[PDB]
């Protein structure tokens, strides 16, 4: 019958295949167009008949496991989509059309159907196969009854019947909220749309508002731009996806219903946009410190999963207006357009998300300008964002406490994320492939960048743990130098660290004190573990003379600085030791299979080449110091590190500082409320994390006390002197 729940359907089509907006001239259309022919092609070929049958496909077989009643499905909304595009071949096809009814039917008849239960992952039951199903029925609606769409979606309502939680047939229901609450959308407002139902549409639509509300704990976004899921992970960039990816698929939709969502109530998804997502996303790559377990899937890498969010925005500009709009479209322009590596149409999976952004990219109208300098302290989540656009590097800091998981291992993915939030830092520069290329399989997960750790064996059954301490945190003075403390103590209480970095504008540095071991296994702190493009090999200096590293580990004995030095500036790298410094180096081919971290992956090898550089610690009360300076050339770095020859201030079990002399800016971490003077300038007076600039005779003050979640009035914690 159709009436306005179709309109509403047919709204629905435009968005999740987009067949009316299909131009066979435009070559990004096409060559979507030619995948889905593929796809249709291959299930058709491989499909199980006579019988009429017994499974549908092979590869996907073995129905106690639950992806692949999801995997089913999903191969017929292909056909679904493919059978409604008037240029494919199987438009209209009387094989296919007969196809997806006999086996709608046969997985009802057989798997998937009110009587069963969830074996295996809830996940696949409630969220991923009810997607699915409501698609193809969505798309092919003029080939079914409405009876049959009824019957075909009544197992949906048996796993969903509420909106407002997940799991509700299982003994252990789950309140739904984050990214999974607008899934529940995806599944619940197109399966009542379909079956006619103004209760399920409205009650649904109620239940998916609370994701407009900033939250004070749990899951969900936060004020200073931080989103938690799964209790206590940072998961902005998986979680948050699906978010923004889904809810900007919804909202045309659920707009025309009979219960729209309020203006004002949907305003905070620009506080999204802006405060969360925006500055993770670096050279169109979103930054993998916010995309928990998703890091070990190999069509999931940093530049793929970013095109999840940019056609999130994208969507969200085209319903917006005016300045809105625009400035929405340009955000999107200039991230794409900085990417060099990636190709966004690879994961532009529709027609009408192919199209808005071909608009956007040759509308002059549309401005593509480079993105100014920012600093994201992200403390409700434990992690910190910086950009300098002048230079243009990111660097991504992030770490856990007692409020956050370290790594999400989960469902057999992520087995060896075990040293990712130990204060591990990333850097993004001129090698936008850095991250990508099939490095989290081929880095070696011991010797994660920045971390200090023993080196004993790690079990992959092994799972996240929340840190002893909560003096983990960052104070940011501006919008571009702020900054940050971690209180480590080691997955099991054998090595600790106070571990603080000190971001100065184009340059960051390394402070450990305090480091004591009471295993008989061996401490270092890994320095960097780089990945290397054979395109552009590193010439290695340390201390400005050229070196030949090998496979081998070699040891470099009072060192004052290395320089690692492209044919490109914007890839170069250097670390300069305040005090000279006992570092070992190697250059090695690393190998490994996407399968190693995640189950479900392919055990196909790969390899990557790896520079190493660490600095053991065989003493109670070992130290390191260091500054991180990238994108300058060889004789720059050499002048800057005589310009910062003193700039280490403290560096001792209480009191940590560094001195920019040039930005008249400090860096101060103290772990105890003694007075500290600093520079025969001014005191510190707390406990916690500073960054202070003097400006001729005044002294502008940023304070935060991680433990508390406090700033404090100037006068609590500073004294000029």
């Amino acid at each position: 019958v159709k009436d306005t729940y179709t309109d509403r359907l047919d709204d629905w089509n435009g968005i999740i295949a987009g067949n009316q907006y299909y131009d066979s001239k435009n070559d990004q259309m096409a060559k979507l167009n030619q995948e889905l022919e593929g796809k249709v092609a291959d299930s058709l070929s491989s499909i199980s008949s006579q019988a009429d049958r017994i499974y549908l496909w092979e590869k996907f077989s073995n129905y106690k496991t639950s992806a692949n009643l999801t995997a089913t499905y999903r191969k017929l909304e292909e056909m679904a989509k493919q059978v409604t595009n008037p240029s494919s071949r199987y438009y209209q096809d009387e094989t296919v059309v007969r196809t997806v009814r006999d086996s709608m039917e046969w997985m009802h008849k057989h798997v998937y159907n009110s009587e069963k239960s969830i074996v295996g992952n809830w996940w696949d039951y409630e969220i991923g196969t009810p997607r699915a199903i409501n698609n193809t029925l969505s798309l092919m609606k003029e080939y079914f009854s409405d009876e049959e769409i009824k019957k075909y979606t009544d197992v949906i309502e048996k796993f969903v019947p509420d909106p407002e939680h997940f799991r509700k047939t299982t003994d252990n229901p789950v309140k739904a909220l984050g990214g999974n609450l607008v899934d529940m959308g995806r599944v619940k407002v197109i399966a009542g749309l379909l079956r006619k139902d103004d209760q399920e549409i409205s009650s649904t639509i109620r239940s998916i508002e609370q994701v407009f509300k900033l939250v004070d704990q749990g899951e969900g976004f936060y004020q200073d731009g931080s989103y938690i899921d799964h209790t206590n992970v940072a998961y902005t960039g998986a979680y948050g996806n699906v978010l923004i990816d889904g809810l900007s698929q919804l909202l045309p939709v659920i707009q025309k219903t009979k219960n729209p969502i309020d203006k004002d109530k949907m305003q905070t998804m620009y506080h999204w946009i802006d405060k969360s997502f925006a500055p993770l996303l670096v050279n169109g790559e979103l930054m993998d410190m916010s995309r928990g377990r998703s890091i070990s899937r190999a069509n999931s890498e940093g530049h793929v999963a970013a095109v999840e969010v940019l056609r999130g925005i994208h969507r969200i500009a085209d319903m917006s207006e005016g300045e809105t709009k625009q400035r929405l479209q340009s955000l999107v322009k200039t991230i794409v357009q900085s990417d060099s590596y990636y190709d966004v149409f690879k994961n532009l999976k529709t027609y009408k998300d192919i199209s808005l952004m071909q608009s956007l990219l040759s509308d002059a109208g549309v401005a593509s300008v480079p993105r100014t300098s920012y600093l994201s302290a992200f403390n409700k989540m434990d992690k910190t964002a910086m950009y300098n656009a002048e230079k243009g590097f990111g660097f991504g800091l992030s770490l856990f406490s007692s409020r956050t998981l370290n790594y999400e291992h989960m469902n057999k993915e992520n087995k060896r994320g075990w040293y990712t939030s130990d204060g591990m830092f990333y850097l993004y520069n001129g090698d936008l492939s850095h991250y990508s290329d099939g490095y989290w399989p081929t880095v070696n997960p011991y010797k994660m960048p920045g971390t200090t750790e023993t080196d004993a064996k790690r079990a992959d059954s092994d799972t996240g743990k929340v840190l002893p301490s909560a003096f983990v945190g960052t104070s940011k003075l501006d919008d571009a130098n702020a900054t940050a403390t971690m209180d480590f103590t080691n997955w099991n209480q054998t090595l600790t660290a106070h571990k603080s970095w000190f971001m100065l504008k184009d340059k960051i540095a390394f402070l450990g004190s305090n480091i004591q071991n009471t295993s008989t296994d061996t401490a270092a702190t890994t320095i960097d573990q780089r990945k290397l493009e054979s395109s552009n090999p590193y010439k290695v200096y340390v201390n400005d003379k050229e070196a030949s590293l090998t496979e081998q580990e070699k040891d470099y004995p009072e060192t004052q600085s290395v320089f690692l030095e492209s044919s490109d500036s914007k890839k170069n790298i250097g670390y300069f030791f305040f005090k000279k410094s006992s570092i070992s180096m190697s250059k090695a081919l690393q190998k490994g299979a996407w399968k190693d971290i995640n189950e479900g992956q392919s055990d196909k090898e790969v390899e990557n080449e790896f520079l190493t550089i660490s600095q053991a610690h065989k003493q109670n009360g070992d130290s390191y110091g260091y500054m991180l300076i990238p994108n300058v050339d060889r004789a720059t770095f050499n002048q800057m590190i005589k310009e910062l020859e003193s700039s280490l201030i403290e560096n001792n079990e209480t009191l940590q500082s560094v001195y920019d002399a040039k930005q008249g800016v400090w860096g101060i971490v103290k772990y105890d409320d003694s007075v500290s003077t600093i520079s025969n300038q001014f005191q510190v007076l707390k406990r916690g994390v500073y960054t202070i600039r003097k400006e001729g005779d005044e002294y502008k003050i940023a304070y935060y006390n991680p433990e508390t979640q406090e700033s404090a009035p100037d006068q609590e914690v500073f004294k000029k002197l």
